[PDB]
């Protein structure tokens, strides 16, 4: 009775946000549209953005398929939280991530001291190394400390595939991994038309051709940068990619998805937080999958590790 | 072979926004997670936005639970439109009479188009902009449709809920009448899962009216204390329009308090105002009308006088 | 490590079946179809039956547009399960059906409370009011704790033929059937509505609607059953949403309103056995009952279906 | 008025099941549950179950997250349809040849098409009823119709299970492992090995990288696909769970357009090196059908299956035509 009340907390999913800005809050909004999880607790710097973001998501649960209990709260909030998404963060890139590394070592801190044992999910820029400090902040298994990583770049990358190659984007299988940022590399050795393969769609004459591809890839490496130039800022491609990471967490999915993960040994590289293709699940990341690179991507992950490393060095 | 593809082109449901700030947006993002339309196109008076906006939307497609085609298009993909969501505008009679002229445009090139499918209106003032876009496009009154006090029933809901304890779900509360200061409650048809509202204000329970008047009075002013917060308001009206349009592509039979047009119920005529109404494929089926208390009629009369003496220099 | 796996199990859903027939079979086809559950075991007394189901269940999982875990086991599996739903029975006086029954169902009741389970019983076997009560005795569970179908599907069927009849869709119909489930079972006329409109004010304003009609309607929802197994051998689609609509309510913690079977306490002055009657279900289980005040004539039928009722489960206990 | 009516009639999706036995409404439930139709029209011979599976299903539909409307027809009632998916069959009698069980439903699915036809139907047909591939044939020229718009549910649920086991094996969850059964649906079909994903990673490297994993476990998991039916059937007696669900993803490929991919009945025209009859492969589905089959480069030793598979179909075929 007094057990039964806190195991029904406990039995639920609930989601705690920290930064509720538009990428938080159109991740927020993605949840409710597909009532994923019971609860969902939004946390802010500023109170009132807070406050009125919830009650703006508030009102549009009665038109939902289902219902989600969402809510203004606080730190306090994560103890029973399943999972932790933080976007939240401000703005050389030494500076940046040496600030949010503070930031964060203080949100981290506040979200242990709350009695929280779940699973984070970091969203913030530069998602890989504040994925990195979360870790070595929390305590916690490598395993339970999850970024965005490559994921949305992944998705762009498998619209704009689709696309180039007229079929439904869902059916693409493609990964971009690396760091987020520009140093990511798409891995054309493992591009899934369909049940074709890419190389030999290449090899066949048949007006595909890797000129049209590379520009596909920039095209991904630079999106962001067409969007900011074009409504100011982007958060309706990471809302959604939040969304497909949390339901593989919450949902238990076993689902392959590029997240930021902490290599062991895979790829020949390791003791970093990284964009890779990674089995989640309730626990978090499963593991990694590992696959043969072509020589040029192994010098291109490579080459993302050890400046990913270098832009830690100073900071750690 | 020639034909099954314009019939297949005709098969699927198309939305064409007219209108991409964050209501269309978020419009658009319900649309997109939920996969209710094979086809959403973007227009905008600026170019450069509405592509934008469809590239960002488009991006988040791989990861929803199933395709939908968008992209930034014009006045042009509007001739195979099953439905046209106008948020569109300019930034109380001032803003009234541009905001009719350049629907005039709007509609007119729409209706250029080639198209003939349902219209609805989510620009405020919404109840009047429908009445003018209605009047312009010579389509029967039934397929021309406003997002009238559709949101305003669902924030009543979710507040109800809150004091009953309850899912809001669960909860059968309209405000009906004109969006805006207006509107009214119907307190008389209000339904607490299966509770008669009014007989729990008879019994021993810890209800009140007071508690209740205090609850609309956060629901017509629910916007205000949004926009003080965060600085506006799109997700709360971006499910209320996902909510007609399923009604509408879906042909529900659904029941919902858009602006329709009154020939007659609740003993007024010759406005489109909110009013609990019945949707489908067809647009609005019928307006379903209920015995209102003295009060209530008495609200619902007045909120009708003032939309047309706010309609009449702009008419 | 092992806390945290141990924790994993405690932070999914998980959903036994007791009973593999057309019944439970068809709500486990619904819980795969809406993705409701991460796991979902099939136990049952045909031990070789429940393989075949899990298999051909299973089956059905990679097109379903998300996945679930779905395998026969055994009782033991209970032991991290947030729900039990319960079919398992035998078939129809009344008084021999409930003795049968009582008696299965106590040694069913008994076997899962061994492996440690301490989540909420979702009873559907016929006479499912009865049942319920069975259910909650053995397990010495907090009757919040423990669920009936109740007339939730009656009530469906009651909203689907007043939608066809009214031409409004039927999620839009609210509409009430209480009692116990069976041909004691009544309309709650008094709090219908049709949209937002009453259905008094409905039959006494200017048109052409007679009780008459509405009389006819309950009496199709009370012989539905009878009017489907005669076409199709039995009935169990119905069912299965039903039960589908219940552990919806449960798992994903909804405050939602349900007329299953629910423990009375003075509520419509009547107490202490299981019937069918609104409920608000969360993740608790039921959380309150919600009374309404019935027409002389509902009391009236109401009273006799807790008499019944009573008479019924008294010489058996 | 009754130009906007019947044009409303047009602008919502209406399918047509002919036949409700265990598959056809194990397809409906499904189609209930997932709200891809409004409206849903039971079509049998016999006209009893027909009314009592309409009734019954119809019970679902106020708990469901959305409505359908569903209800007891008639072929007339396709005049309107978008699809229609005919489970109507009869069983192979243990004892009798194939060519008696493909005579029996070559002459029942004749007239099924020719009695769909006549009431205006213009829509695409969903064929479900074994034998699938010579029956999807038999539709294909009965109605006249375009090869595109016919089409058989094929090896679309073999792949399911390959999937599903595939999914067991490599402990991936089933909708990320990317694998597909292909030829005639029985038998004779195979695994396409040499396009076989465990999400990202390439089954021959998985195998060449070291690894406790050997083909001769595959080979057993292959083996369970195309006996589980049989393992099914005694266990429980039919098998329909997974048919039905099946046939639910390709109804939401064609009507919600989605240009997915899918291993159905289609009609061949020189891919794999084969041709002129309808056959499980990958093809990508939309509204208009089938827009295109998906060849790959098949291994020689999948090669040579899929040869063995179309010269059996054809045989079977050709005393019956
Ligand atoms: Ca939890
Ligand atoms: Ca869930
Ligand atoms: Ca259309
Ligand atoms: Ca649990
Ligand atoms: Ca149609
Ligand atoms: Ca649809």
């Amino acid at each position: 009775e007094n057990l039964y009340f806190q195991s029904m907390k406990k039995g639920i999913n609930r989601v705690v946000l920290v930064g509720t800005g538009a990428v938080g809050c159109s991740y927020a909004y993605c949840m409710i549209n597909q009532a994923v999880a019971e609860e969902f607790v939004l946390v802010d710097v500023n109170e009132a953005k807070a406050e009125g973001e919830a009650m703006d998501l508030s009102h549009a649960v009665p038109f939902a398929p289902a219902p989600t209990r969402v809510w203004k709260g606080s730190y306090e909030d994560c103890k029973d939280a399943d999972l932790v998404v933080i976007t939240a963060g401000l703005p050389t890139r030494l500076d940046l991530v040496e600030k949010n590394a503070k930031i964060f070592k203080q949100i981290v801190r506040s979200i242990m001291d709350s009695g929280f044992d779940g699973i984070f999910l970091i969203a913030t820029n530069p998602v890989d190394i504040l994925t990195y400090v979360t870790w070595k902040e929390s305590g916690l298994p490598k395993e339970r400390v999850i970024g965005s990583g490559t994921t949305l770049d992944s998705a762009r990358f498998r619209y704009m595939l689709g696309e180039y190659f007229d079929i439904g984007p869902h059916n693409i299988h493609a990964y971009i991994i690396g760091e987020h940022g520009d140093t990511e590399l798409p891995v054309w050795s493992h591009v899934s038309v369909g049940i074709q393969k890419l190389q030999t769609l290449l090899e066949k004459d048949n007006t595909y051709n890797q000129e049209d591809l590379d520009k596909i890839f920039i095209n991904v490496r630079d999106a962001a940068y067409h969007i900011i130039e074009r409504k100011g800022a982007t958060y309706y491609g990471i809302g959604m990619s939040l969304l497909r990471v949390t339901k593989a967490i919450l949902n238990d999915e076993n689902s392959v998805l590029t997240v930021s993960a902490y290599l062991e040994g895979q790829y020949g590289q390791k003791d970093v937080y990284i964009g890779v293709p990674a089995v989640l699940n309730r626990g978090g990341v499963r593991e990694i999958l590992e696959v043969e690179l072509s020589e040029d991507e192994e010098l291109k992950f490579d080459h993302s590790v050890q400046v990913l490393k270098e832009t830690m060095a100073p900071v750690l």
